[PDB]
């Protein structure tokens, strides 16, 4: 079933395209969402245990993905081990800190044993170019299609040694837009080039951020 960001299809519609898309319009735990006000708690730390891995690297159509085939790659937080499936990228930014956009965000995004799922995302402000993601601009597909990259890729490189984050409990942000996702928002931003921008955004064919969503009855820990 066709979605978009864009025309008939965009956000605003997906809870009625079709009836197991309907947590998109009636979920009262969505994300993306603005973080404004917080609640100061001391959150346990993110452990990362990310290496070098054979990635390959997907147009979908909706975002630019580096699936990882094998496990390896995982995360712990308070005991639970996390593992990493695929990063993807939405440009420009879905959520926001004190309404602040960025021009990019990534979405490491993990299950542990129980399949609860964990998004882990980098937000990405305007600066020099990121020589950690040219590997996979390179052989980014301009089209709907997979192309597998020759060179093992080392997603340590692409996550801070700082890692204090922001803390809510949310929903995927496209459809189904399922809930019971915890999202780890790291507060350390990485930097991008705005031609790696406008080439991620020719590749998808449109700005594909998901509109913010209330937060109801949510706090955000920091
Ligand atoms: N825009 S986003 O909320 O971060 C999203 N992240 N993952 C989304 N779906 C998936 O990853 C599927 C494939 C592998 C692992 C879980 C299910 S949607
Ligand atoms: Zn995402």
């Amino acid at each position: 079933t066709h979605w978009g960001y864009t025309g008939h299809d965009s956000p605003e519609s997906w809870g009625n395209l079709s009836e197991e898309f309907r947590l998109c319009s009636t979920g009262k735990n969505q994300s993306p969402v603005n973080i404004t006000e917080t609640v100061s708690g001391k959150l346990p730390a993110i452990k990362v245990n990310y290496k070098p891995s054979m990635v390959d690297v997907e147009n979908n159509g909706h975002t630019i993905q580096v699936n990882y085939p094998e496990g390896g790659n995982t995360l712990t937080v308070n005991g639970r081990t996390y593992t990493l499936k695929q990063f993807h990228f939405h440009v420009p930014s879905e959520n926001q800190i004190k309404g602040r956009t960025f021009p990019m965000e990534a979405h490491f995004v993990h299950l542990d044993e129980n399949k609860q799922p964990l998004v882990l995302a980098v937000l990405y402000e305007a600066g020099k170019t990121n020589g950690r993601l040219s590997s996979i601009w390179n052989v980014m597909p301009m089209t709907a299609g997979k192309v597998k990259l020759n060179q093992p890729f080392d997603a340590s490189t692409l996550l801070p040694k700082r890692l204090k984050y922001y803390r809510f409990a949310g929903s995927l942000t496209t459809p189904p837009c399922t809930e019971g996702v915890s999202w780890l928002v790291l507060k350390t931003y990485d930097h991008i080039d705005q031609a790696q921008a406008e080439k991620f955004t020719r590749a998808v064919g449109s700005e594909n951020n998901r509109p913010v969503q209330p937060l109801n009855a949510r706090v955000v820990i920091e």
